[PDB]
């Protein structure tokens, strides 16, 4: 990681409100990016910030805790997807600012169900069942309004594996533009 | 090491036992000891459609599936089938136990009786967990249908009973329905 | 340790013992070695008697595909009629060859269960590779939807959306599915 | 890589600790424990009357160290608000319950689970009827503490703990874990 | 490797079975208990009356695989003398105490050791709570059958087994373990 | 990695609008290159940006990562080939800005087909493969364009491993000129 | 992650700044590491200032018993009274250090967990070589659980004891043994 | 690879327990003191007049699978003779002892070791203490029977066994341990 | 893998039938016990006529191969030995052991001579310990291949103080064999 008169690059760049999400969606990324987040309101809350997305994903409460504190905030958080987006980072780049949402022309995005596990007892895997068939449901409500199609069609485009080109992506609802070459 | 017995005619002591009607389930319930008791009741019961068959428990239980292939074969057979518990009877085990001739299901005194939820897993996509889930528990209302027409206690009761390791003694699983009777010295 | 027993004086493995009656035992995964053994004893028995019904009992989670066919080839292709009984349970291959048994003479005790689902694989390297394996695969789905399609008299269609996810089938299920002919009840 | 901002240099979470925010946003072990604990205490010295920000974005770990947590927040004198945001799971959930009334919070999509302690004991059979004693206490310490956070009552508290019990931050809000539902 | 011995061929083992010798050489699992559990019944049906003579160089181990071999001695007509040649430790101990009255035994060097059961428990708070009553009934169980077959009370019992308690052959004796320490004729 | 006067050898680079591609390509090493061209263009959209290569390639969404970066950006960027490129590297080596791809004499540049895998159901293996085959032809497609040979001839020469000399890279159309000494 | 604060200027690491004043962490098992730094930390702020109380902060599990003992002979030779409080938990070495606190400046907060039991080991070998490590860690036990007797005032024989199991107490439990001297109940 | 003998077949040790030879030639565990136990309960029952011969090739092992075979050799009627061929050490040479008196040998190149017993312990003190007297009484009990089977002090034995001892065939014959070194 | 021959015989156990004895393995105790076993169930058979060991070892353990020695001199009947592909180590120290005038290689069979190999851990006196016995070992061993083959002990020490590889001519002229038996 390259540094720049002093700054390492992703922090020269958070100097300008950008914030760089390019790896698996954990706890630890999901805590740095909350509190980077909170940090640009702090600075200034009219400004806009841009959220780079280059990630599979992840976890599912990781990433409502971006979520939650990008609709919060009062700033519009721009999303831009750059290389992929799966999982739970297709979601987060569904969730940037309204109208502000893109993807560079060669940038993949791929919505499914969320994945999970559960063993022991039979009513403890009933339990683990209906936990991950609500936080589908979830997912699958706030998908639906932010990218206005039906619960029903995301339910079955993301029954196995999705992939959408950026262009796709746009019709879908999941973001607003392709960035084209100026 | 399996000693062996002259009646002449070597037997090993199992087979020997098995020459008298008595099949032994004395391990891990898996499809390699289903396929081997099922064979065993065939056997037997072409070999004399009248005569009691006796068989030994002593198994923490495995297999539902495996444990269901044992039992169907016990109640689809002419002769009656008893049960004995000697030692342990977890589980499937415990089920099979239950699943003897009416009148002849027995237990030693210090034998230990045990009944608790199926076990299993599920990994992958929510609709896979669904799936999974939704198997386990209708094989866990399965099992508590035939337990409750087994035993005489009622469905509700065998499943609040069930939720957690449920040991029992002999003389408990006798008051339980489990059993019949406790084996008593002479 | 499988059990000894004396027909009076002939000493048989209890398997050897029933293989005298006419009875096949598929109580495991089935792999090229399983059928091997099958497909002998199959071969076996009908050089013996070319009329007598042959019994093939099914406790088996399945497992090859292609080990599953030497077995439903050899079925078809004897003269005697193999009876099928699903006894405990009867996953993938191993349904597949419940409902390949003779027609009015495929069974299951009540509490069996019967799965069934699609084909799993995998594939590994180059695109065209994965292309290659992925048609394969495909293709062996079909193959296999389609002898089901005939054994059961239910549609391709059917079949195709019914094997999608795994799909647990009771014994009664199983018989109105057109898997089985009867479940065997107690007198 | 910790992002770094320059305004003296500091690391983001650093940065954040100056306005009186501390994170719990990983399992809590002893670490955790004495981390927070330290940040707690410099808190109170540098201001004591104004309010400290809890961040809970936490799946829970040792008891013992959420209690290091909990009695550090009672003993000193300001107010620490708690903020669920993403999930709070098993002794997490705890200390979000026990952040000052009134100022308990979570946004709408967070997660809030409680369940039993988990444990275990290997050896003979006096030493796993020590064991045993032991978490059944620690388990009645939770539950006495919790009753008194949310109004609940004990016995509903042992009923609801008893299994995996996942809570929407409505539910939570309902159940007495927090005071309100932070809407954007 | 066993030696084979020919009067008709037989290992060592099955020789000594011929003459209601029963081994217990082993650590106790389940299948040494069915072993065992087989022997027994089998000695029982060629004759009820006639003693039988278990062998036990054991370090213990199952409980319930104890218990099987424990209610089968109980229950069946004929004597059967235990004793202790090398060691008898634990469930093995327990073993040997349960030999006939007045025909348990142990060579004058061979180790006797008593102590409280082994196990574990992991999870929920209430699933180690049930498994921490189990394990306490069982040594209740154990102790309350060593008491009545030493004569020693359950308080003295729950003392000595406490911890490890290595016996000699002659302090097995004076606890009530065993009837006598068999002696070498000079 | 060395100091000099205070900047890291791979920092003080960067001053001069150098970015190194020195290792295989995942998504680190795609966030880092992003962010250094889009630090680069901030800093002055005329000026030309050397992106040095000297990668086996890697994950390929990782490289559109950087290749959408390359061509959105006004300043042009040069590929330099020093070493080796291949795979995911060569594709970022023809995506370089016409009349300023570059490698040195004895610089290797290999071509080939995208690898991957699966493994489950039927369905999802037939997933996988479509996937995997409309990313190989986006790759040809774009590769055809950069390099003006057929989309026909880019899927026969990159079905097995087909390593380039400088010379031969230079006449498929992957880079421009050999630079000599 | 260890947190940084500054105060205008000079940065500290959060455990530095509480260093700065007289606050000691032990708050990990016991090893030599960890007694070095202790013993060091003591050492440091008795030649700042020979009349100001120490605070110990423990939150412990335990640990080495020699490492332990280099950590309570310091205490105990330098001329400031070393507090001691417990958070969390202090179990076994982490106990006894407790104890070890200036007599009335032993401290731990309501929740706090206490556990006394006794000290752990092995050895493997000739006979004779068991004999010397039996001997070493019954001797150890005698010296740990004398000076225990004389801080908390109960008997050699009650603490033998009460010590022969693990032995978990409360924070008030711990008061009325005489390992600490009061609980912190909160304002 | 074990040899047949025709072849009436017979395996080779299975021939020479015909001719009431027993080996021990291996390490001492539970399975083989029941197999020679067995052995010698079975050559007695034959015979209980004419000797048997115990072949030791053995470095040991179990204490008390040792005494099984000890305690079995003292009370059976027939002397058991017992001759070292290749080595005995630790419980081997304890067994070697053991024999008729008059009837122990080792051939001349015949390696005899002898030393303190071996074990473990690990946990808490006290029943590290348990293990310790445990091991001490072991070796005690070990020591006062080698000193009545040879006819040297406990107090002599204790030194000579404090370490490892090899002796040769001549010198286990001066110590007791043997009665004859067999020559050609 | 053994194949049978026809009374049906395993190829092994028909050789021993013709008192032809193998010792085609690593020398440890379960080898010498069979060895020494044969040894003792031919000289029964029969005390006049000779036994032969065929000799394909890499050698090994030396007190078993000390087992196998004593019992080929003790015994009555004349024990020849003949390499056949390699003896090394106390495989070779065996073929040297065989009847005078009766120790045989083929051509193209290998003999090897070197000094013990051991090991030792511990204390300083615990390895002292351990290095006298295996000093002692080798002047025990160099002695007896000293008599064996007419070189004196000083030659023995230094010509096995490293790896030494003889062909069956050297062999023959070292003394460790009488003659290099031709194909006739
Ligand atoms: C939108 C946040 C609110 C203003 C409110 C709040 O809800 N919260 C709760 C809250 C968080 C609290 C702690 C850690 C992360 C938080 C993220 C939040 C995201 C959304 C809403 C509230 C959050 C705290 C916030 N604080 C700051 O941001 N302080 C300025 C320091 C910022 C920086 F420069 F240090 F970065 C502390 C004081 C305060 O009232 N709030
Ligand atoms: C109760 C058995 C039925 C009468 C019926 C049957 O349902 N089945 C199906 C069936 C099985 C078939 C194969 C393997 C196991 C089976 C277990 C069964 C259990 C219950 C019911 C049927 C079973 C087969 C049975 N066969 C034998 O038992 N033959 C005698 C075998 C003797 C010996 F070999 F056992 F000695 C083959 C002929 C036959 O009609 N049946
Ligand atoms: C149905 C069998 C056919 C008549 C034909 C055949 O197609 N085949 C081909 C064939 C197989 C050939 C080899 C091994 C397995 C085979 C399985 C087959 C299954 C179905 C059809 C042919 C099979 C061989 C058969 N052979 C035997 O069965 N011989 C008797 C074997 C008796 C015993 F050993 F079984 F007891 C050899 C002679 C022969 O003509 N055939
Ligand atoms: C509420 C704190 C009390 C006033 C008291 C105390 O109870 N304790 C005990 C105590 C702790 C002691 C050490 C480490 C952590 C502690 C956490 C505590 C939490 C609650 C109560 C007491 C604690 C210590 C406190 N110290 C400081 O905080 N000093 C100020 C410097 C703080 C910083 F800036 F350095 F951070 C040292 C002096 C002192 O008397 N106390
Ligand atoms: C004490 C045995 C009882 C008489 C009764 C019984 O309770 N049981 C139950 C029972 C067991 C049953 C199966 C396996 C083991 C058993 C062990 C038992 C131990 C104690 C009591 C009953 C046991 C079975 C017994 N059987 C035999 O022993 N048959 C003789 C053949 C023995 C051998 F020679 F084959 F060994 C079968 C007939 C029968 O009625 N019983
Ligand atoms: C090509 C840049 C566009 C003009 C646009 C944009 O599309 N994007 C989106 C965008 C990215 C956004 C975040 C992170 C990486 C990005 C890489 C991009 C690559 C190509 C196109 C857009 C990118 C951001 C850009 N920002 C800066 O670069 N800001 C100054 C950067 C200075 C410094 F920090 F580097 F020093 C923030 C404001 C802005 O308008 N954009
Ligand atoms: C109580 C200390 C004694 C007065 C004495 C001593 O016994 N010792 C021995 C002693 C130790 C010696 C070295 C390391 C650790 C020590 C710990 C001790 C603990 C108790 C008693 C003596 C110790 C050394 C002490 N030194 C300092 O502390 N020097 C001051 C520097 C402090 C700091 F700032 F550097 F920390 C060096 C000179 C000196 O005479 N002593
Ligand atoms: C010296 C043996 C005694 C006579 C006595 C005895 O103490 N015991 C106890 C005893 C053992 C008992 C069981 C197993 C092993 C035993 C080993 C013993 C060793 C020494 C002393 C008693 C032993 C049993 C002996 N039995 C036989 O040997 N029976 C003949 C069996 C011959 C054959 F099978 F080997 F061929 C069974 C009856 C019996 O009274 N005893
Ligand atoms: C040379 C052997 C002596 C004659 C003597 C003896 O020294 N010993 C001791 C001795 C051994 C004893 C047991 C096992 C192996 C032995 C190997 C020996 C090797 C050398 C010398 C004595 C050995 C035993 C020998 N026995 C037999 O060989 N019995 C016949 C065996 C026939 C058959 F089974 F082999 F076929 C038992 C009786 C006996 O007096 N001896």
């Amino acid at each position: 990681i390259p540094t720049v008169i002093a700054y390492d690059i992703y922090s020269r760049l958070l100097k300008d409100r950008i914030i760089m999400l390019g790896s698996q969606i954990d706890d630890n990324v999901a805590n740095s990016i909350v509190s980077q987040l909170l940090f640009l309101q702090a600075q200034d809350s009219e400004k806009d910030i841009y959220l780079y997305i280059n990630s599979p994903g992840g976890s599912v409460t990781a990433g409502f805790a971006i979520y939650d504190t990008i609709q919060h905030i009062k700033p519009d958080v721009q999303t831009i997807c750059i290389g992929m987006a799966a999982s739970m980072g297709s979601f987060l780049l569904a969730a940037g600012a309204k109208g502000k949402r893109f993807a560079l022309p060669n940038a993949e995005v791929m919505i499914h169900q969320p994945l999970g596990g559960a063993q022991g007892q039979a009513t403890e895997i009933e339990i683990a069942a209906n936990h991950i068939l609500k936080t589908r449901e979830k997912l699958n409500r706030i998908l639906s309004e932010r990218t206005g199609q039906s619960i029903e069609k995301i339910q079955k485009d993301t029954d196995r594996d999705n992939f959408l080109t950026a262009e796709e992506a746009k019709e879908y609802g999941l973001i607003d533009e392709v960035m084209v070459p100026e």
